[PDB]
């Protein structure tokens, strides 16, 4: 029984943006106020029973300094500058073990695996703590609802700056091409990797799969799905609060980043997907204002594409840097 | 469909308890910490359509000065010193409005509601934020994982001692009667309670309804309900955690508080509760080394006695202060 | 998944209304064969517990002289005549005990609550038996269906005519001020309400909070939850029983009953709600002939505005009877 | 996801019974009071498509010379005299069509078909009311807790009578051999069989299948499906009712009648079955005091055996009547 | 919360059918090569405790010379030719006991119930195997996507051979009336039926109630419930496959055949049907091509008319067969 | 709210075996015959994307000379002979694509993926078809109950054939150091692996991750889940049926090969896996024959040790080799 808009209104669906007059200037000063602090990446080299790719435990400081663990994958190869993939993890996920992303190695990459910030106990263990903006407002369970009540004090202004940074310390790393980095994500990823190819100078190309964090008002009357569901909650208790928290949201919405975002990208959308509903995706999609494909897969849930979306992902960036 | 052991079980059920050499000195020190800052408690008068009771804005300092909001309902009566009842509040829930605590200032007293930190957005409002012990590590979505991995950063080691606060806050009120001083809670609330029924130096009688904190290793393999859920499924993924998370646990099950409590108590318990099982609330009765006595409702879910359990409450008190 | 009319829609939502041409001859000769039997208003003093409300045990005659239960709380105040609010109560609810209904006393309102015939075994419990109109025809579980194959047998008529007369009751208690009667109700309660105020005299407002009994034949067409349910399941066994069971409904059809409604009304309506969908209770606000407000909580389901609704409405009939 | 005891323990699972002193007594009044009037049995040959079979429409004196509906088929046979099926109807069905009943008639039997006070809107069409004992008491939804305060005014009380005196009825039809006058049911309907089992005269044998109605004080514990929780939900709410609504469903439990039942009888039982769970089959089983057998279906939930113990039906009625 | 579109739509429906330039060829070429083979019918009279029927154990030749089982049941009277329907079988059912199909012989038809290749395990056991074109390729769980890379292997091409030669099988029983054999069946029976309706020669009306395998690419989209899902499921995980399967279903659609069936005909629908959805069902009907009619259910699920639909065939053949 | 035996008792569960006396004889007559047809393994060398690997396409025969499908993956290293896992594939997934299977190869691992007969269509794609022994039987949907009637017609005799062989085929490839031979897998995958433990003479340690195809009788009993429950279905229906279900399933139930196989193993439970229980997975780890540990993940569901039982493998597997 879902379904959301028939697939010819959801190719020609641009709904109308709501952002504040201070977008821009809330994020230069944001990612400005952190790069104050250095970034002092850090690169160690770790004893590992991988034989195809030599393992990094990573450090760098993302949002105000704080310290945000990943993990560097270099594949064995001749090559000595290599294409790297930048990659972030789906919520209530976390960078777990090296060996949980093989994929971009095995295909040639590098790949920068970044934890998330007070995640990692839902599906992969994660091992980077959040830093809150001091008092830590009444919220429901969870990431979504953290510090909503303003931009500043908002969960994922702090993503997203670590994210912006993570690209940095990737560039940073002596055998990574500069000219070939691809910033990666589904869902939550998807949403993240969007903020930072409107926010980065660094970032060459986007892939983007079913992607959470956008059109936030849409996607809390169409589904009542986790996570989307946790503002939902918190709106049916904080009656009064309706504006401020939307207001907040459109800081952080991948349809206002994907406006200002001219990175080719290469989307992926499940028409049957109730987590992150086909209407928010394409809101995204239509938005998005570098060179752009989309694959649609009519009969998929929230997996997408799955093996099939990593292949076309692969042809996609041969193509590219071809 | 839901089962525990059957009642002559229950009735005799005493499971070994688990504590830390250092669980007394532990909490003798939180609370020596937090009263080096002064309670500064403020009632201020409000402007309210209510006529039969008073309504004050409450704050006081609870852990380690942190500014706790509540009401005082005081029903307007001829009697000078009126008894006394610290209510705390379930999970997801918050201080509310002051209409929505009517029940206790009906029948003669007076009602301090303490507002629940960093909650009040699931079933009710509130206004109290948290304050972590610095670093927010990595947790699943909720308030029982948070700091789990050392009772010190634990998330209901703030939350305890805010409410032993909040009796002391309560006292001060020139129209209370000390000697009349009741806590009282169902589930989260009632967890709390029994915690502040050996904490406190002030309280005088417990309302323990459907305790929820109690008896955690217990819990946790009985029922897959939530909030006991966040804490299996955050063992799900951090599995070298164990034996640190139940460690962590031991300093606030409800069963190693209720062995040191001594004031007289009732409680409650709904056989088929499956969010708070029947031998988590026993084991927790069982220990309890006040005099004490449980009304027992056997075809009763997590909404335990409801309106008769209220009725049962008055009258047990009525009894007690005679 | 649920959603109903989009808001811009909703407001504009006035369907064709269905009546029968006798549906004011079937209300007047029912009201007028009850009113043939006393009302005989008993208010009996009770021993309790509660200390800033009087309370009374209350009969009084409703539909054919059948005594139907309820309570009286008088808030003790200095002023000699109290407003009143008559309450109606929710689906397999019961008038409880007293302390369940101390929200309007506590404003400063006497408040009547009316028992209802039959129930009071769900969620509440209740005193009141029915008595029905001779034989008790095969029917659906429930009071959805009982009597349903015509006006005359069915158990809303037995009910609404009660309610009509638990306003009369109230009204002839001498601390009542006969021009401050309100009627209210949620849900069923809310239902209730819609009818009595288009066939009492006395009403002077009406709160009418998430109603049901409104808009059956689309209500049975959106929604698959009880006590909707109840009318779908017995139409999918009577399959020649539809254009009879609809017939019967539109007597009791509480948009038939607003457009004969002409005291001040507040209504609310959740319009993520699923058991009284907002096509429903808009049909019934729309054609509403009073003089009129609503409030719309977007994100709520059948929980409505709950406390924050509850402050509006002690300020609408504040704002009312200035 | 559902379990029993093991199969060696329901085998040897006899329970304490708990009646009454005046069970006997209160059955035998009943009964004499029901007697004083009229069997008035009325067949009336319809107009029907059915060929080989002749169908009437039937209506007899139940309880309290209440008109009770039913059907009677009869196979056009040779045969003067015909053995005789009495059958009894699941919870929520009614007679329906007579071409609902075609099996018995098909294996050379007469088959009267009693139709259900009350209800008839489930699954299954029916046309006979209920008729109170006066007032209609609060109650849960559906029949399991009509009357339930009382066992002069329980529902049940009618039915059984109603079931005995179809027995009557049957026997009355000239063509109905009175050797071989058999009574049947499943569900609901072996409950009515195994009461009648014990209170008729006229009954030669007993078709049982997975009854309901047995040992409710167990069923309550064990399943929370329906019908049994009509119960169970009603007594969460009246918490002060719980010996009264046992002590009544004391005179009602098919354990008790079972331990006075003498005719040969046939009953079936599936070991997944969770609206009638094998424990209480087996406790009426266990104290049946007539000859018998059970078919034991381990993997079948309430279908139980279906068209396999359809077969084993007739070769056991075969076998016992030559 | 299940809606198709609105009924004065549905009766409008008349979506784009799609099918292959050779589908008619296909039948052609596929019927010839099963006609090569000796239809062999076997007629052996069983020793039945069934009184008012005559059983018979029933094989013939369907697809490709396969032996099919059956039932032939034959009502004990006078007239010398009856009438016969031909009834095909639900999803995961079988043919079962002769006793499972009383209906159409006690209204005086001779009844030949087909069983069904390879099914008979989930709800009615079955006796008859599949033979496979050769390797049985990748499948999801089930007989939907059984061969379904090639209309040639496809399942459902052996099963509407075997159907086809069923009424070829029927009519070769002496006592069978030619003029007066009706195919029926529902929901799979009536995909089946509606097939032959198209395919035999010998059949003279249909009865289609609730049909399945109807506008595969609608129903697929529009609901998640089984067997349709089996379809959905297969191409969420083959996403290269698509217009391969799409293209395999046209020549088995319902649609596609009722386009070309010239029989009279009796449909059914159930408007709230979520296993056949009504525009899947409207589709077939409004494209039927013979003279027609449709009983609509508007309350009903899947279960449709029941035995008041049963009522209608009855009522529907007489009239025709005048 | 699930639960198997306590950990304590399934570290000392032996239940008693049942096969039959012919069980070893099955199983050589099965493996001669297909020994009768050449292997005849073919790897042709892929055009692939990936670098650190090379990816074969695989062949070879498997039961009675059918051909099979797999993938063989070498890493690129210096070593001459390296050490091989040959990997088998949950309930209705396939060999998909070669990038699937990239964890042993990046650990040093030749990788030999075998594709799964007939299913391939659930969550990962697959390019086997399956050749039953001639008619297919009635079943219930999927693979469970593919010609359970007959050992010799079952289909996991196809199954544990092919696997039997698919070792053989990479002991066959010259990269392969035929001294460090793994069997591997999970769920079905681990329930293949046990039977190729038992039957192999070429595999040199087991990795068995919550297995399937164990204890199928208490499995049954235990949970309703898929793919087990496809079993109970079957008995549901063919009720005459249940000796000679388990009798076939007895030669394939992994405890009886556990029993047999002498390899050294390292085995993992999830204790809350009701896919799997934990009393059917220690029954088979209790009798396992060889060298053996168990790692056991008390929190975890079916998804067992994830990412931390990886690790533990590879270290097992270090050590073992040493």
């Amino acid at each position: 029984a879902f379904f959301d808009l028939p697939l010819e209104e959801l190719k020609k669906y641009r709904p109308e943006r709501y952002e504040e007059k201070d977008f821009d200037e809330f994020w230069e000063e944001t990612l400005a106020e952190s790069e104050k602090f250095p970034l002092d990446p850090v690169f160690e080299r770790m004893e590992s029973h991988l034989k195809t790719v030599e393992a990094y435990d990573v450090t760098f400081s993302g949002y105000r300094g704080q310290r945000i663990k990943g993990w560097l994958l270099v594949p064995k190869l001749e090559e000595e500058k290599l294409p790297c993939v930048v990659q972030y993890i789906g919520y209530n996920g976390g960078r777990g073990f090296p060996h949980d992303w093989l994929f971009w190695p095995s295909m040639g990459y590098i790949c920068f695996v970044m934890d998330t910030r007070g995640q990692g106990s839902g599906w992969l263990k994660g091992d980077t703590p959040d830093y809150p903006e001091g008092p830590v407002d009444p919220q429901y369970p969870g990431f979504m609802t953290r510090g909503i009540l303003d931009p500043r004090t908002y969960y994922y202004r702090r993503v997203f700056t670590d994210a912006v940074r993570a690209v940095e310390a990737a560039a940073s790393f002596p055998q990574v091409d500069q000219e070939r980095i691809v910033i990666a994500g589904g869902s939550q990823g998807g949403g993240i990797a969007l903020a930072v190819s409107a926010l980065s100078k660094k970032a060459k190309a986007l892939l983007c799969d079913v992607p959470f964090l956008c059109h936030f008002r849409r996607a809390v009357q169409l589904v009542d799905t986790h996570p989307y569901a946790e503002i939902t909650n918190f709106l049916k208790t904080h009656r009064d609060k309706e504006e401020i928290v939307f207001r907040t949201l459109s800081y952080f919405d991948g349809v206002n980043f994907a406006a200002r975002a001219k990175i080719p990208a290469l989307f992926s959308v499940g028409l049957m997907d109730n987590i992150c509903p086909p209407s928010t995706v394409f809101a995204a999609y239509n938005y998005y204002a570098g060179p752009k494909e989309i694959r649609i897969y009519p009969y998929n849930n929230h997996e997408g594409g799955g093996s099939f979306q990593a292949v076309e992902q692969v042809k996609f960036l041969k193509k590219l840097f071809e």
